[PDB]
Formats: structure tokens, sequence, C-alpha cells
């Protein structure tokens, strides 16, 4: 492990926290976005 990243899972949006060495990965649907699943794009557009 290397710093507290995946520790009080950070991940929102119910997603999953899964420590990748430093940093980690939330495991969000294909609509949100955000570092810690903090936002909803949901427009499409191209």
């Amino acid at each position: 492990s290397d710093g507290d990243q995946c520790a009080s899972s950070p991940c929102q949006n119910g997603g999953s926290c899964k420590d990748q060495l430093q940093s980690y990965i939330c495991f969000c649907l294909p609509a949100f976005e955000g570092r810690n699943c903090e936002t909803h794009k949901d427009d499409g557009s191209a």
C-alpha cells in the first residue's frame, strides 16, 4: 500500500473502491464523472 487512498471508501455514487498502488480506482456507472464519482454526466451529445 502507498498512502490512505481507499481507506474510508472515497468512491461515491455507490461505486466500488479498489487500491491500485499509490492512487485508487472507483467503479461507478458510465453515467457518473469525477475522480471520486461526484458528477452525473447524462448528456451524450457526441
